[PDB]
């Protein structure tokens, strides 16, 4: 009821959320359900502070994040239903003439790239809300 920084075992706290830096070869949808079945969601990024934390723990070979183009014409939404306010797209991204590249990955640099959803990445990040210690 005061300090919201408690996380489950294997999850790392940053501000009022918990992050799971997953490993294992998964397509976007596979990583989506891996987070879901673990009481989390693929990571939603809403500030440069949150992004800097992610970049610090980001897999050098790339990670799936919770961003997906839904209407197939440039409208990206996070798995939790939230819209893009903060963005950390790599230059030229997202590409307009890249039909099928609907799923978003985070590079070792922390910058985002759009991708074919059936692409197998060796890492993926989940998030959930932290629990709180009462006063």
């Amino acid at each position: 009821g005061f300090v919201c920084n408690t996380c489950p075992e294997k999850w790392i706290n940053f501000q009022r959320k918990c992050y799971y830096f997953g490993k294992g070869t998964k397509q976007w949808v596979h990583a989506r359900y891996a987070c879901d079945d673990m009481e989390g969601q693929l990571v939603s990024i809403h500030s440069p502070e949150e992004q800097d934390f992610l970049t610090k723990h980001a897999s050098h070979t790339g990670s799936w994040i919770g961003l997906r183009n839904l209407d197939l014409k440039g409208e990206f939404i996070w798995v939790d239903g939230s819209h893009v306010d903060y963005s950390n797209w790599a230059p030229g991204e997202p590409t307009s003439r890249s039909q099928g590249e609907d799923c978003v990955m985070m590079r070792g640099s922390g910058r985002w790239n759009d991708a074919f959803c059936d692409r197998k990445l060796g890492a993926w990040v989940c998030d959930r809300l932290a629990t709180c210690t009462p006063p």
